[PDB]
């Protein structure tokens, strides 16, 4: 499959712990996981990163 979500290559999953969108706050921030390119969820209401 290419997973086409450039959180990927073009196709490949990024360096589990790559950042899609620089969200901070309550989301801290949106990192690839060497599995999925849906631009992944990182909750961590509270704790950074």
């Amino acid at each position: 499959e290419c997973e086409s979500g450039p959180c990927c290559r073009n196709c490949k999953f990024l360096k589990e712990g790559t950042i899609c969108k620089r969200a901070r706050g309550d989301d801290m921030d949106d990192y690839c996981n060497g599995k999925t390119c849906d631009c992944p969820r990182n909750p961590h209401k509270g704790p950074a990163t």
